[PDB]
This record gives C-alpha cells, sequence and structure tokens, in this order.
C-alpha cells in the first residue's frame, strides 16, 4: 500500500503543481518518469521547482495560519545535499542569519533530506531554532515552562544553562546512525532580541522583559506529493499577540499579567475591574512598539486579519477553495473586532501541508 | 413517523427526568398513560414537574451557554392555560416584572401552549421582549441595525417609533386564527435601563449610552420530550461583554469604538496603537461599573468562566456528559485569559434543548 500511497499523492501533487505553473503539458511525461523511479528506487526526487512550489502550497494550505497572504514570497532553501552534522548545523545557522536579515525578516524555509522508508536522515529536537530554556527545581519556576522537557534532555546531554529567565537553548538534532543527538550553543551575534518597553509608561522597563526576534518552527513535517520532509524549519515574523497575549501572558508560560498590572498602576484585585484585559492591552502595545522601534518586523492582529481577508479574496479570484481553522485564526485579544470572528471556515486538510510529528524526547 | 417520533422522545425524556428526580419506579406507569394519550389525542401533556425539570434540563444542555452553573435555579412559569391575546400580553408583562425584581434579576422562563400539529397557538415576533428599534432612511442609521427588519414590520402594522437611538420596540405576537399580529407598547415603569458611565473618566457620559437591564430571549423553541413549545421566553442576566464587546461595539450594531476612543483621549488612527482593544476595555469596564452601581445584576466574563468551570466539575461529579460549543463559550475579549479557551468541548446536541425557529416576518 505504501508505494501506492506515494504514487497516488505524487499523481495529485504533480498535476496541481504543474497546472499552477503553466506546465500542464509536461505532466504526462514527468509522471511516467516518477512511476518508473518509484518502481526502481522505492521513491522519487522532486525537482527544485516542484520542491519550492510544494513548500509554498503547503503554507497556503495551513488552515491555522492567519499570515497566508504572502505564501508566494516564501524563500525556499534547498539543503537536500547535507550529509554531516556540521553541514546541518551550518545550514541552521545560515537560516537564522538570512531570515533575520538585520531585522527585516524574510519568510524562509530550509529543506533537509526527506525520510527514506519512514527513516529520518536528520531529526531536529528543537521546537523553534531560537527558544528560551525552562527550569523547575524546588517550586521555583525559571524561564519558559514550555521548554521544561526539552531543557531537561539538553542538560542530560552535557549542556548547562545559566538559569536566567531567558537562556537560549542550543540547537539539538540527531543524525541517522547516531544513537544520541549533538548540540551546539547558538552564537549570540546571530540572535536578535527585543527589550520590551512601553511608549509612555517608563516604569514598564522595570519588568525587564524581552523576546527573540524570529520564530522558526523546526519540529513540523512538510509533506509534498507523498515525500515526507520531517526536517524543514520555517519562519515568518511574529503577530504581536503571540508574544503579548500568550508567551508572556499565559499562566503556564511567563505569567506576567499581575506584574504588568502593578507597573501600569492598576489594582489586580477585582475581576470586574478587567485588570487582566487592561494589562493585556498595555503589554501588547508594548510588544508592538518595542519591535517597530528596534526595526524588527512584526504585525498587529488587526493588520494581520486585514491581510488575511485579502488572502480569502485572492483565493476566490483564483478559483481555489479556501480552508481554515476558525479556532486558531481568531486572535486571542479583541477577536470580535476582526472579520474572521464573524464568518465560518472549512477545516478540511488539503496537501501539500505541514503536520505535527511525535517528539523524539519524552 | 410523527407519532413515533413523539413517542420515542417522550420515552427518552421521561426515563431520564424521573431518574434525576428519584422517581424511577413511576416510569413504567407514566409511559403507559402517555402511550395511550398519544394513541387517542395525537399528543400528551406534561405534568408541572416534568415541564419545570424539562425547562431546566434544556438550559443545562445548551452548548453555547456559559451561564449554565445555575440551571437548577431556573424559575419556571406555567402559562399553558392562556387563550387570549390579553392573557398573553399580561403574562409577558408579568415575566418582565418578576424577572427584573427591582434589579436583582431572577432567571425565569414563561411557557405558553405548545404547537399542536406543528400549528402554533401563540407566535411571538420579538427577538427579545425588551429591545431597541432600528431605522435606516437616506443613509442615516438610527438605533439598533439588528432590529431593522422587525422595526419595519412593526411600523407596517401602525406602530410609530420616536426615532431616538433607543426606542423600545412594542411586544408583538400573533394568535392562532389571527391573520395579523397585535402589538402593545411597553410600559416604561416595567423596563429597567442603565446609563453608561465610567468609574474615572467623567467625559464618558458625553456618549449618552444606555442599555436595558434584562435580556429576555423570546424567539426560540423549547423542546421537551417531543413537545414543541415554540413560545417560551426566557431570561438570565447579561455577561458584560455581550453589551460592551458586541451590542455597543460591532460595526453592524451600535459601532461606538471610535467615539469611545475619542472620549478616553486616545487617537484612533493606527492599528498598532491597539486603540480598538483599549476602547473595548474601557467600554466594558464602564458597562460593568454602571450596572453594579445601579444595582442591576450582571457578570463579568472572568467570573462567568470561573462559574462555568464549576459547571464542568459538577457535571463530571454527577456522571453527566458535558457538551459545549467552544466558539460561543469563549468571550469576545481576553478569551485566552479564561480556561475555556485552553480546552475542547463536545458539540453534540442533547435534548431537552432550545432551538432556533424561522422568523414569521421577513
Ligand atoms: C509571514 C508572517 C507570518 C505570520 C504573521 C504568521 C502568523 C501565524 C500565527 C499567528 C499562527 C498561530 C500560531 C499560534 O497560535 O501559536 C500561525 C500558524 C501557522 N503558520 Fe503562520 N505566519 C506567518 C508565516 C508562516 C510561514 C512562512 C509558514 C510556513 C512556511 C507558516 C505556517 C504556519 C503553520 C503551519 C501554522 C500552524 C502550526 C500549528 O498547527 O501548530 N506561517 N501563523
Ligand atoms: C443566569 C445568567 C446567564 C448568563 C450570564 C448567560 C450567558 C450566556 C451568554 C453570554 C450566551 C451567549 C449569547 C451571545 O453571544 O449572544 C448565552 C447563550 C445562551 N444561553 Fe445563557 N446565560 C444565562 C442564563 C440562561 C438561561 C436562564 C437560559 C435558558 C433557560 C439560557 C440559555 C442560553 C441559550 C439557549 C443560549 C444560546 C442561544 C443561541 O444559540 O443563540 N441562558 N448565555
Ligand atoms: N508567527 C509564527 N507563529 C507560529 C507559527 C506556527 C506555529 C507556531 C507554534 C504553534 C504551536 C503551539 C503549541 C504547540 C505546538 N506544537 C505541538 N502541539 C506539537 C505536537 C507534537 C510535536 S509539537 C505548536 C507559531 C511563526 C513561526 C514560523 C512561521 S510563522
Ligand atoms: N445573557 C443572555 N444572552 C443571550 C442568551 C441567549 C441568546 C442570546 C442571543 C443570541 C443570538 C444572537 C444573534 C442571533 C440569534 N438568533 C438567530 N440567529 C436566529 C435564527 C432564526 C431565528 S433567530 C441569537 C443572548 C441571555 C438572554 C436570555 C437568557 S441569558
Ligand atoms: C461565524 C461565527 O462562528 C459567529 O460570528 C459566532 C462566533 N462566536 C460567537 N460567540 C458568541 N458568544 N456570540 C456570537 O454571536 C458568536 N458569533
Ligand atoms: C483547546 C483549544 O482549541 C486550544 O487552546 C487552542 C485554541 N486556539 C488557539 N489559537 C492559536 N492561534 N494558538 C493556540 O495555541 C490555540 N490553542
Ligand atoms: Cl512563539
Ligand atoms: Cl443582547
Amino acid at each position: 500500500e505504501e508505494k501506492e500511497i506515494l504514487w497516488n499523492e505524487a499523481k495529485a501533487f504533480i498535476a496541481a503543481c504543474y497546472q499552477e505553473l503553466g506546465k500542464a503539458a509536461e505532466v504526462k511525461d514527468r509522471l511516467a518518469d516518477i512511476k518508473s523511479e518509484i518502481d526502481l528506487t522505492g521513491s522519487y526526487v522532486h525537482t527544485k521547482e516542484e520542491l519550492e512550489h510544494g513548500a509554498k502550497m503547503a503554507w497556503r494550505n495551513s488552515n491555522r495560519c492567519i499570515g497566508r497572504l504572502f505564501w508566494n514570497s516564501l524563500n525556499v532553501i534547498d539543503r537536500r545535499d547535507v550529509r554531516t552534522k556540521e553541514e546541518v548545523r551550518d545550514a541552521l545557522f545560515h537560516h537564522i542569519e538570512t531570515a533575520t536579515n538585520n531585522g527585516k525578516i524574510r519568510p524562509t524555509i530550509t529543506i533537509f533530506p526527506p525520510e527514506e522508508k519512514g527513516e529520518k536522515q536528520v531529526e531536529i529536537w528543537n521546537h523553534q531554532l531560537i527558544r528560551y530554556a525552562g527550569y523547575e527545581s524546588d517550586g521555583e519556576r525559571i524561564g519558559d515552562p514550555a521548554s521544561c522537557s526539552l531543557t531537561a534532555a539538553c542538560e542530560e546531554l552535557g549542556w548547562r544553562g545559566e538559569r536566567t529567565d531567558f537562556d537560549l537553548l542550543p540547537l539539538i538534532f540527531r543524525m541517522k546512525g547516531d544513537e544520541q543527538p549533538v548540540w551546539y550553543e547558538l552564537p549570540r551575534s546571530l540572535v536578535i532580541e527585543v527589550p520590551i518597553t512601553h511608549p509612555d509608561i517608563e516604569a514598564f522597563s522595570d519588568l525587564e522583559l524581552k523576546w527573540y526576534g524570529v520564530p522558526i518552527i523546526s519540529d513540523m513535517k512538510l509533506e509534498v506529493g507523498g515525500i515526507h520532509y520531517n526536517a524543514a524549519p520555517f519562519n515568518g515574523w511574529y503577530m504581536g499577540t503571540e508574544i503579548g497575549a500568550r508567551n508572556l501572558a499565559d499562566e503556564k508560560r511567563y505569567d506576567k499579567l499581575k506584574k504588568v498590572a502593578s507597573v501600569i498602576g492598576i489594582a489586580a484585585d477585582y475581576n470586574t475591574d478587567l485588570w487582566k484585559d487592561q494589562a493585556l492591552v498595555e503589554l501588547n502595545k508594548a510588544v508592538l512598539h518595542s519591535y517597530k522601534k528596534q526595526g524588527v518586523s512584526i504585525v498587529d492582529h488587526h493588520t494581520a486579519a486585514s491581510q488575511f481577508k485579502r488572502f480569502e479574496e485572492q483565493a476566490e479570484e483564483a478559483g481555489r477553495k479556501l480552508t481554515g481553522d476558525w479556532t486558531w485564526l481568531i486572535p486571542p485579544i479583541s477577536p470580535a473586532a476582526t472579520h474572521i470572528f464573524h464568518r465560518s471556515y472549512d477545516n478540511s486538510i488539503v496537501k501539500p501541508n505541514y503536520f505535527y510529528q511525535d517528539k523524539p524526547y519524552e
């Protein structure tokens, strides 16, 4: 059934991809080639054009993504040639640098060799390439709780963090044929960070908050025409609410709302004062102001929803069915102030797409 | 199939209802009685106890309701005896008065005679018993746009509104055997209203906002054991966000955010200033403060979500499956600050329940 699955997905992908690229005539022969290559090799190899367009289609089909208007501008880096952990490490380093682009973030994806027979060539352990460590001893929480398990595995392997609230985790990945992963400290010169200040409340700096510039998701599988790229880290820029309404706000993350309330001079005693709501607003204002001030790309949730509406309009104009996950598309603050909240979306899964895969640790 | 549908629902309802009431022994005989009554009459009549508990179960099963912790305290008024439009009008008047209770709102439902053979005895046209009119001539919007069609039908029938932004619509309903509905102006002494002021921004009163005290949904069908009560208006108290984040905020409702922004002294020019979010917070603070100050029951969304968590815990303890509609349960502001946002809910429909029915006008 496996060869048959591959061949079926390959058939559907190549037709659609070539159709979009005005290459419909070449479909018959390319599929012949693929059909034989599968017969022989047990798989097939995408052309540079198929791989690039496949990665773009996968972003366009990601139901949970509000940022999909810019799907066609994705910068696709082909690293199917890597064989060594040095080459992987350097490809990751390069990704960070070229995506960051001095703060003018470029949506980029780096594609590593695909799974062979469900056998990984490269297995990335990081959730994001740049992320903060999290610790818990004796009921003292330090850093990012979401990083607790990964941080414990890293320290198992000889890494030690300084136990600030913002320790950068090392890149950590395993190669086919190694029983253990390697880890490399991130060069500080590579990682842009943004201190969080408020446009008019000077005391906000007393919180000593910061966040990293570029979110680079490194644990999802890209699937294109039956080929499974388990290692294909990708990045855009942040929507401000991801940092201000979730990473820094959630009780199980940095849990900063009470501290925000105090520095902005409001009581955090009564539900009916809406102190959490007010704190959320000022913190989210701070995040947007801080990124724009430092010259690091970011989008607020209103602008992002406006862009997404254009995505919807563009999909209809191109004759493509639109798919989306309403529960992920609405922003975590003022969602009813966006058009997204007031309509419905078909949550069907269309391929190519990005998918979750099991963590190698835990 | 219809008698069979009735008998099947009646079988399921009576068993469950009597079980909850510790009356399991009486199930066999009561169902015998019902079985024969259906055979004869084409239907059956609930006992006072069945009707009351049925109305309570229906609230408990309403997936979209965050206020369900208090389901068992529902005040059920049995008005299956009404035959005249005078009796209907007075029952509606009475509902408003006893639910309002000088501001200490009592969750109440008034139950009118059920449909016979899908034939309505009483057909209520109002969406809520207390609601504001909406007008549109020559591109001037006046009042509540959501009331536009109903307002047009009322004026068709001889009613005329003063065309303030807050005209109270008349009660309007039709009786079986009348071709037209009647309408009765609401006695002002019956309707509590709350002027919207802000705890520390005095200028907020310049907006001259107000809202009514008690939301009384009068267009849904209550279904209990196969009997269809198309006319059964019910009320709780407001969650503050329904007024501050939707009724007064939505572009297609009162659309007040820009005006709020101005009176609280912030620019409404840049998305990245989060002026809409800030306006939402201050307006919602105003709504809660104004109701509590006047002594009219209201709940903020945080307290409401805390109560709902208790509802979930109580359901599990009673061995009842919990059902809910995630997209309706999350509040329209700071939803990620409630536990609701971070879990999932089974959206199955269980009966008894409240259901939508087609409007008689439009
Ligand atoms: C260009 C700027 C972009 C913005 C502002 C943006 C915004 C977002 C946001 C806010 C989410 C929700 C994440 C969460 O709540 O944790 C999301 C999800 C997602 N985005 Fe984007 N995105 C962008 C670019 C991209 C790119 C370049 C890709 C891939 C090529 C992508 C693929 C996805 C996927 C797969 C998800 C869902 C992940 C999951 O299910 O866990 N996005 N996006
Ligand atoms: C006691 C105070 C109550 C509060 C605070 C409350 C809160 C809410 C809220 C906020 C909604 C969402 C409405 C919207 O977004 O427009 C809702 C929906 C609902 N509530 Fe409640 N509720 C209460 C009592 C009741 C009662 C007494 C009943 C019936 C006996 C009821 C049945 C429902 C139903 C059926 C819906 C959904 C209606 C629809 O689908 O359109 N609730 N409730
Ligand atoms: N702005 C962003 N935000 C963003 C975009 C996509 C995903 C995410 C993180 C979403 C998320 C949140 C919580 C858990 C997970 N992962 C899982 N639930 C997993 C299950 C199994 C392995 S991981 C993913 C954040 C971007 C990053 C990269 C491109 S855009
Ligand atoms: N706090 C409340 N809020 C509340 C509770 C239930 C319902 C509502 C209104 C929900 C709503 C909003 C928009 C449209 C509709 N109705 C429809 N979509 C219809 C379809 C067909 C006929 S009406 C209902 C508001 C309460 C009122 C009564 C008891 S609690
Ligand atoms: C289409 C979309 O589901 C719709 O706008 C819903 C969203 N969730 C909601 N939630 C509540 N409480 N009330 C509403 O009117 C709506 N509208
Ligand atoms: C259970 C629930 O669906 C879950 O918490 C979702 C809700 N919607 C979300 N939406 C976004 N954008 N990001 C998230 O992490 C979540 N979490
Ligand atoms: Cl993140
Ligand atoms: Cl309302």
